[PDB]
């Protein structure tokens, strides 16, 4: 949850806000400040009730002119736009580290394997996809991308695998051979 | 200027740290807390003599076990790791906003359209790719992905454009018709 607090230029206002979060059982994840007169607050979802009296309570603080909920902290905005677009990808995307452990994985990567992100992230890559040697490839210090054909839950896909940053690991896409043929026909004069 | 402060889990530390910076007149922009027990500070540039005094006084706050400058906030490390996935993707990827203006684009895209990313961002999608009404499709309130065969600089592509989030634009993926056949031909062995 992200709050934006509008306030005048007053001594001690930021402290009195953090005290208030502490009094109320709320553990702070982030606070950002705009010199113009805005304070953003990051903490875990409140239930609706604790939420509304808190807003009211923040508005009573000396120097606060207004509060609202906002979709992101200034710090989150761009990396959330990046995540959104990668999560939107209609087919499986997912990244792995140097130990080939799954890191980033999109919704389709989850639905195909039939599991939520946090279990899926517990896997190395060869545990999820039969037929390829991830760790020996990532050991290979790779230049180019790799294309392999794989079957996953009895389904034909093409898997492409590309190194990431020096070698901080790799990311890879999967495309259904069946979806490709249906979709290259999405032209029929 | 960014610091990382390691600290024991003691009541009042974060706020005492905030009081310190308020009092030294430090132009604090951001704090991020690491669920472990690490606090990151982002503030405007200090002269060297003050940065030093600051870091010295911080290391003497009770319960602080260390302080060090760091190149990035966690949010910024996250942004970097997501930019790196996007930029590694072998084939063109871009996103566009609700006016179909280009927001992000990977190097594969910069290379295709022959423009550095800065300039790519000046263009609507229909200024870069013929044979698709991007803006019209955006105003359709699309739910589903769309595939279109497009020709870009005389090279044939299958184009999949997908809607992003609570409609904020779209993700575009272009795959060469020819690399696909080559890959599905290789898949035969």
């Amino acid at each position: 949850m992200r709050l934006e607090v509008f306030c005048e230029d007053r001594l001690g206002l930021t402290r009195e806000l953090l005290d208030l979060l502490v009094l109320r059982g709320i553990d702070l994840r982030g606070i950002e400040i705009d010199p113009i007169g805005r304070i953003y607050l990051n903490f875990a979802e409140l239930e609706f009730e604790s939420f509304s009296s808190l807003m009211a309570e923040i508005r009573r603080i000396a120097g606060v002119t207004d509060v609202r909920t906002v979709p992101w902290m200034p710090s989150e905005r761009e990396h959330l736009a990046l995540s959104a677009l990668l999560e939107a990808l209609p087919e499986p995307v997912l990244s792995v580290d140097m130990k080939s452990k799954v890191d980033m994985a999109n919704p389709a990567s989850c639905q195909l394997f039939g599991q939520k992100l946090d279990r899926l992230r517990n896997h190395t890559a060869a545990q999820l996809i039969n037929g390829f040697n991830f760790l020996r490839w990532l050991e290979s210090e790779p230049q180019d991308s790799h294309n392999e054909h794989v079957v996953i839950n009895g389904q034909n896909f093409l898997m492409e695998i590309t190194p990431v940053y020096l070698q901080d690991e790799n990311d890879q896409h999967v495309l259904t051979a069946v979806v490709m043929l249906r979709s290259t026909i999405r032209m029929g004069r």
